[PDB]
């Protein structure tokens, strides 16, 4: 009954542009059976919201990449958070909920913004034309979360490769998965290096963690898989989000004007960019039980392939969804995810768009692309390698 397609989302030429293959997923109906990889994709906001929370019914524990842990050995013992259910996932959740929420963060953000106005006036000071992506979408995270986490400076080179292979590794095993497999021994070696309690400052996010396990919020064991969580989630993701905020104002001068005339926009702004690019792509989960959606029935043990870019660009949902507007309310994105794992660390993503949105918009007037954009390819997050831009000052 179900529609069925051979269009395979890995394939290096829809990761390219998966802009197409969004529509003709949207299109074909609620429920894509994608006979390629034996999953049940979803590409329309309501059945990707109604699957996000459906936890009962659509199962992280063995696996939100394609890999099934059923059968099939981890890559690297799985996160307590992200491949974890209820009642595991409680405690490791609540922990970092409290530790990366609003209340918490409040001492950070004079701080972020300090750290982002020195970078971009220093940037600034020697050069109007720069890759915005090196320049500013990666730099700021590296100069900020990795020392509010407070891991030491050694290894810091391995953040970026990390959580790129952790993304690529939610895909199947196929180029961008298997040229990455020689190295994870020794990049699993250095992250589970930085989340001993030895390692860690006694001020960080880390810190804060060890001492909710010293209260028992989490054990001992727990702690440092914790610290994982931010290690891999919580560098690529921004740096790609940043890229695409830079790259949406910087070819959208009417919306740059805007949050230059109204700084409360960032906000907005990022959660808009959020929608817009959906730097995160793809999840998927496990049915716990035959369960119908989008009129479709999910066997029991089958996965389902969450389209969280698709869903965010779905006409039913959004109006003219391709284009980035700070005027569009886009809260209700799934961008971040929904429901009890929807994404702990967007108070920290949030808070980074807007000290370096801030630090940007005091001193540039105008904001235009200056050359060729370049993505990097991976299976589930949509990345940037280059942006160039050109900006003018006042
Ligand atoms: C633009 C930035 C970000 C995007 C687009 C993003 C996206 C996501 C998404 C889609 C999920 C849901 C996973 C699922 O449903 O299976 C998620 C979960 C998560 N994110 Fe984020 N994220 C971002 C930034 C960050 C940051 C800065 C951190 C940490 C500081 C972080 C840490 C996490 C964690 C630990 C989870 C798992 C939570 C759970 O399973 O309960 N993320 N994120
Ligand atoms: C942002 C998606 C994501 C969430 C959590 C993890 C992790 O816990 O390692 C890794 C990736």
């Amino acid at each position: 009954a179900l529609p069925v397609s051979d269009a395979d989302p890995f394939a290096l030429d829809v990761l390219q542009d998966p802009l197409p293959f969004q529509a003709n997923l949207r299109d074909a109906g609620p429920v894509v059976y994608l006979r390629r990889y034996d999953v049940f994709a979803l590409g329309r906001y309501e059945q990707v919201h109604a699957a996000l929370t459906d936890w009962q019914s659509f199962q992280s524990a063995a696996g939100v990449g394609l890999s099934n842990f059923r059968y099939e050995t981890p890559w690297r013992p799985p996160s307590i958070l992200l491949e974890a259910d209820p009642p595991h996932h409680d405690a490791p959740r609540a922990v970092l909920s409290k530790i990366l929420g609003p209340r918490a963060l409040q001492k950070l953000r004079a701080a972020w913004i300090q750290d982002a106005e020195a970078l971009v006036d220093q940037l600034l000071a020697n050069t109007t034309e720069f890759d915005a992506v090196t320049d500013l979408a990666a730099a700021f995270p590296l100069r900020v979360f990795p020392d509010a986490v407070g891991i030491p400076d050694a290894g810091r080179e391995n953040l970026l490769p990390y959580g790129d292979h952790a993304f690529n590794a939610f895909g199947p095993a196929n180029g961008l998965v298997e040229k990455g497999a020689p190295r994870v021994a020794e990049l699993s070696g250095w992250v589970n290096a930085q989340c001993a309690r030895d390692a860690l400052t006694g001020d960080g996010f880390g810190a804060q963690i060890w001492a909710a396990a010293d209260r028992g919020d989490i054990t001992y064991e727990q702690a440092p898989l914790v610290v994982r969580s931010l290690l891999t989630a919580g560098v690529d993701t921004t740096v790609n989000g940043l890229a695409a905020v830079l790259y949406a104002f910087a070819t959208h001068p009417d919306q740059w004007a805007r949050l230059r005339e109204n700084r409360t926009l960032a906000r907005t702004a990022f959660d808009e960019a959020v929608r817009w690019e959906s730097p995160v792509q793809t999840f998927f989960r496990t049915a716990t039980r035959d369960t119908e959606i989008g009129g479709a029935t999910i066997p029991d043990g089958k996965k389902i392939l969450m389209f969280l870019g698709a869903a965010n660009r779905d006409p039913r949902r959004w109006e003219n969804p391709e284009v980035f507007d700070l005027g569009r309310n886009p809260s209700g994105h799934v961008g971040y995810g929904m429901g009890i794992h929807q994404c702990v660390g967007q108070h920290v993503a949030r808070l980074e768009s807007e000290a370096l949105l801030t630090a940007l918009a005091s001193r540039v007037h105008s904001l235009e692309i200056a050359g060729p954009v370049h993505r990097h390819l991976n299976n589930t997050l949509r990345s940037w390698e280059s942006v160039p831009v050109k900006v003018r000052l006042p």
